[PDB]
């Protein structure tokens, strides 16, 4: 009780710095149909290819970054098989690369933060990929040269919503421990889900057109040091809820051939139509009355999803413009994406001369969604911009 | 403003463990006759000098009993499961995705029944397993089978090894402490379907995991600010921390491949664990000014007989201190992250039956210990609670 009051922080969790990274291989969406069909030896599937081209154009993605190259596909051709065993080839890659790519985003965040690594007390790290013991948390802590006493937590194989969920965890770690400085990191590399095309599974090609790679990192803490730590946002509330009877709406299976993902065509409608209950619970206490009263850091998912959310909530096009930019310029980087959107929102706020880091509004929602259906709402307070 | 609201949101006291339930699969595997069954069913009867090496292993493990989801009939339906290093992942995944959540349901139901409050009052779920990876997760499946509210904040932690049972306490501590009214369902479930396989002579390590490892689940409910007269704390979480021993990633670990999980270890793993406890125990027990290691009680993840022996021998603990770890490891084997919950359950049960003054065998402070790959040391400090008889 007396111990309890002393060992705990006083104020809200704060996002103090944001870093992002991608692999160095640019893949342009306009020539991706050509690369994909040539290197998976599928040039005799011209009708499927032409269909692939149309799908690519409609994804509205311009570029993605992938760790995978033609070199890697020639050296381990089982990565190309659509349903033969290829798990070992995939594991060899992700167990190594998931921590390396994470490091890039972590370093950049830690640099903006401007404090000694020795002052990090916790690391919370998520990825779909790179399962091994010890795990990717261990490897990442080690690459960065974190102190050995750092509390590490790895969250494997949760999908797109995990980015937001990490904020939910970081909130409690930062707030309940005086002095805690949490390194939060999302990294995804599509090597476990990449595969050649199948003429009887045209829809599943949506994951070959839509997913890219990337890592996002932040430093979260309560009680910012005056004149040394400048908060970008305050986490005011963070929560999750599950949509009844929507397990079949989106998800996947980890099998001998790697990850396969599935979705229903109505997934945009399903997400859009079930957001209102969540956001109500999160924002009514603040007395906001219009969805356009708050700023939005949305995980895109895909263009249809952004669309259906924009239509259902009646959002002016500025609200999700940041989700759209990031998605068009990088694709869906699963759990990482929302950090890119975050980063893009606070930079634009500064460049466009806005009063806050949330585009001039006080309150925001950071939104993640994934298999469940799972909705992660994280309520942000913006911080003043002094131009 | 948000300093104001901050005060309204947060809890007041320490996180407390409020209930503990445990469960196993229905299938009894006696260790005296396990070599028989394990050679019969893996079609390895036409080998005989290995058969005697293994009976000798099973004898030295000190395990009497384990419970496995696996049966002979399942191995008949899915022969690849008995293969040494052939691809078997699909079969293994078919079972774990389905069964991990079902076994965790049982432990959780038990905890919730001891607790005796409605499921609607559960606000978080933290759930770990080596196994059962699907999207949505095992966490989603358990939530649904239990009928938890849709608004429950879930967290699944896959594929961390044995120390994860203790690490969850470290997380639930912060969830319970930072939220007024938070009630956190903490569950651990392990089923060795992914690791079970037949023998190879050029491999001793694998052989140990066919002998030492068992199935089971544990569940506790964690909350701060207990409702007076309704919630009865068994322990208070005072502190929880993690430490990694330098240059020891090779001491114990594992790999997830198309043949399932493979686990390695160095023979000196007992020495390694015991020689590196002092640092953790200092940062943990010095604030309380503890004189002798024998002054606190111990809820230690057993791991194996040698490990228990190394710890007792290094900290000069009297036999009573780890006798609960020994009992669980003897009657259940090593259930990875779940084991420590069976150990906690044992200590508090005996404490009651034997007439003790507290839930920690009569003592005030105690340490709960997890270890696994890293090397990772999980240290949770427990304050026991009075036993009114």
């Amino acid at each position: 009780h007396a111990l309890r009051r002393e060992q705990r922080a006083q104020g809200p969790a704060t996002i103090m710095a944001i870093g992002t990274a991608t692999p160095p291989n640019l893949y342009e969406q306009s020539t991706f149909p050509d690369f994909y069909f040539r290197v998976t030896n599928s040039d005799d599937k011209q009708e499927l290819k032409k269909k692939f081209r149309r799908m690519c154009e409609k994804t509205m993605v311009k570029k993605r970054y992938l760790h995978l190259t033609e070199e890697i596909l020639k050296e381990r051709p089982k990565l190309c098989s659509y349903k033969e065993a290829s798990f070992d080839d995939r594991q060899d890659i992700v167990v190594e690369e998931i921590p390396r790519l994470a490091k890039e985003a972590a370093e950049k965040a830690i640099k903006e933060w401007g404090r000694p690594k020795s002052e990090i007390t916790h690391l919370v790290f998520c990825s779909i990929s790179g399962i091994d013991m010890p795990g990717a948390d261990y490897r990442l802590a080690t690459l960065l040269g974190l102190p050995l006493t750092v509390n590490r937590l790895m969250i494997y194989s949760q999908a797109c919503h995990m980015g937001a969920a990490m904020l939910r965890i970081a909130k409690d770690l930062a707030e309940n421990n005086r002095g805690a400085r949490v390194l939060v990191v999302a990294c995804e590399i599509t090597v476990l889900s990449f595969r050649g095309p199948n003429e009887g599974d045209f829809e599943a090609l949506a994951f070959q057109a839509g997913f890219g790679d990337g890592a996002g990192a932040v430093v979260v803490g309560a009680d910012p040091l005056e004149g040394i730590e400048k908060p970008i946002y305050e986490i005011a509330a963070a929560m999750q809820e599950t949509v009844a009877e929507s397990q079949g709406a989106v998800g996947g299976h980890l099998r001998a051939f790697g990850w396969t993902f599935y979705f229903l065509n109505q997934l945009p409608a399903i997400i859009a139509d079930n957001l209102g209950r969540s956001l109500e619970r999160a924002l009514a206490p603040l007395g906001v009355r219009e969805w356009n009263d708050v700023f939005w850091v949305a995980h895109p998912g895909n263009w249809a999803i952004i669309d259906a959310i924009e239509a259902k909530l009646q959002l002016s096009p500025d609200k999700l413009s940041t989700a759209r930019h990031v998605f068009t310029e990088y694709g869906n980087m699963q759990s990482a994406t929302v950090y890119f959107v975050m980063d893009e929102l606070r930079k634009r706020s500064a460049v466009e001369g806005r009063s806050t880091t949330g585009d001039g509004l006080q309150w925001g929602v950071l939104l993640g969604f994934g298999p469940g259906l799972s909705i992660e709402t994280v309520v942000l307070r913006s911080m003043p911009l002094h131009h």
